[PDB]
């Protein structure tokens, strides 16, 4: 059993341990993370987006892990470009947010796995 609440530990933590059979997890419900319940029901704060705040001395280690999950999952619509929905903060797609925090190193990382630069 998991959730996005204790995703939200995972990510508030960075746990590489609690990783372990995610990409089971999500092949136990046959969902992605993607899913409107473990993305944030409003702001579609995704994992990935609160791994980024999770700044753990600007490098959360576990976000490449995350990023893995997310090419392991097979994800058509991967959170590398996803999106907030409601306006409070739409459209973040925190790494864009991330250059805002500001230490470098999660940038330089997702541009290997390749982000679009040209966001609205």
């Amino acid at each position: 059993r998991f959730d996005r609440d204790r995703l939200f530990s995972v990510v508030s933590r960075g746990v590489p341990e609690e990783l372990t059979g995610l990409l089971e997890y999500l092949r136990w419900n046959s969902k992605y993370l993607t899913d409107s319940a473990y993305t944030e029901g409003s702001t579609g704060k995704t994992c990935l987006m609160k791994a980024v705040l999770n700044l753990q001395d600007g490098v959360n280690a576990c976000i490449m892990p995350l990023l893995q999950i997310d090419k392991d999952s097979g994800n058509p619509k991967p959170l590398v470009n996803a999106q907030c929905t409601d306006e409070f903060y739409q459209g973040h797609s925190a790494l864009h947010i991330a250059i805002e925090k500001r230490s470098l190193q999660c940038v330089k990382l997702l541009v290997e796995n390749g982000a679009d630069v040209h966001l609205r």
